[PDB]
């Protein structure tokens, strides 16, 4: 499903993402926007290393979820990558929380550095009532 901006913002708030490990809700919104356009069924195959990015946050199969076909992969989130393609974002959120518990934090996603870091991200949560 494709979330409406404010609809997603209120959902992430409810799932306890605001300020999780020091990451503001507007940052998570900026990340979801650039990674998938708020689309939970988005998948992106990386032919260069044989891995696939899954879901609204575009989480990688090499370390976070298991899809069986990625070489030398681990499943830190202990989830089938299929779980990251549901309309209910609870599992994707639980896994994103795991990703940011590692040293890099939000920096794990290169898109965040390119389009969110050091920018005015207030626009992503404006008018949403969060
Ligand atoms: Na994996």
């Amino acid at each position: 499903k494709v979330f409406e901006r404010c609809e997603l913002a209120r959902t992430l708030k409810r799932l306890g993402m605001d300020g999780y490990r020091g990451i503001s809700l507007a940052n998570w919104m900026c990340l979801a926007k650039w990674e998938s356009g708020y689309n939970t069924r988005a998948t992106n195959y990386n032919a260069g290393d044989r891995s696939t990015d899954y879901g609204i946050f575009q989480i990688n199969s090499r370390y976070w979820c298991n899809d069986g076909k990625t070489p030398g992969a681990v499943n830190a989130c202990h989830l089938s990558c299929s779980a990251l393609l549901q309309d209910n974002v609870a599992d994707a959120v639980a896994c994103a929380k795991r990703v940011v518990r590692d040293p890099q934090g939000i920096r794990a996603w290169v898109a965040w550095r390119n389009r969110c870091q050091n920018r005015d991200v207030r626009q992503y949560v404006q008018g949403c009532g969060v």
